[PDB]
């Protein structure tokens, strides 16, 4: 699909109290098929005491509604599907997801908890390392120009021109509501946007150099693990690239060469 209205879907979600969002995300991330096949009707209704409206001065509960898995078909661009909800909420609240250690089993079994354990050091070591396909500088002091960090700056300058107004709008409106958004992969919660296994790169992270590709790295591990025991990478690729950016396949190679062997040793088999 390509046609999701993230600005609008994001407006809806950001107007809710956090505890009801985290409940919905939790339920649909770790109990997805279990909550769907027990839901009466066309919508999945979440309740929470944190979530209320006032109807002419009187306080009344405000439920969060996600619409059941429509197999495409009647999908309004506006429609908050389980997949669309997960994707956007993952990007909007990764620090809160981290704080609660919410992890989708789908990510847990490719060793996500071990992987993000010392994430800040792990990403730093990655960015500090030599990038095989940048040349060596002839002045020894310019050596940083040959690192993965250098390569991500060029990537950042490249993704900056492929920005769409509606996703920049959503990002704008995310800041205006104190969401735990971020501008750089080298930040404590960047990797946590994938804890709940969004089906694509979350829109608010699309334009941070390396992020769409990080999600792709995880998806390939899913396929790898699945092989050891599926189209996780191809599905993620298709859906992410339908948001209007193309993945940098060179970055995925860097991620895999750096982290691949160790990741496999931490699969749950």
């Amino acid at each position: 699909g390509q046609t999701a209205d993230w600005k609008s879907i994001g407006l809806y979600i950001l107007s809710f109290a956090l505890p009801i969002i985290l409940k919905a995300l939790y339920m649909l991330s770790t109990r997805g098929r279990q909550t769907i096949k027990e839901n009466k009707g066309t919508r999945i209704r979440f309740k929470d005491d944190s979530s209320y409206e006032e109807v002419n001065g009187i306080r009344k509960p405000r439920h969060l509604y996600v619409s059941m898995p429509t197999a495409q078909s009647t999908m309004k661009a506006d429609e908050i599907t389980p997949g669309r909800f997960r994707t956007i909420a993952c990007g909007l609240f990764p620090a809160q997801v981290k704080a609660r250690n919410i992890i989708s089993p789908v990510m847990g079994v490719i060793g996500f908890s071990f992987f993000v354990k010392d994430w800040m050091e792990r990403i730093d070591d990655f960015l500090a390392a030599r990038c095989p396909f940048l040349p060596e500088q002839k002045d020894p002091r310019d050596a940083a120009l040959a690192t993965n960090r250098a390569y991500f700056i060029t990537r950042q300058l490249q993704v900056d021109e492929s920005k769409v107004s509606d996703i920049e709008d959503l990002i704008a409106d995310a800041r205006a509501e104190s969401a735990t958004i971020f501008a750089d992969i080298a930040t404590p919660h960047s990797v946590w946007v994938f804890a709940c296994a969004p089906d694509r790169c979350p829109p608010t992270a699309l334009y941070v150099a390396g992020m769409p590709e990080l999600g792709a790295f995880f998806a390939i591990l899913q396929d790898m693990r699945n092989t050891i025991m599926s189209a996780f990478y191809q599905s993620y690729l298709r859906r992410t690239q339908s948001m209007g950016i193309q993945l940098d396949q060179k970055i995925i190679i860097l991620y895999m060469s750096h982290w691949g062997r160790e990741a496999v040793n931490h699969f749950h088999l």
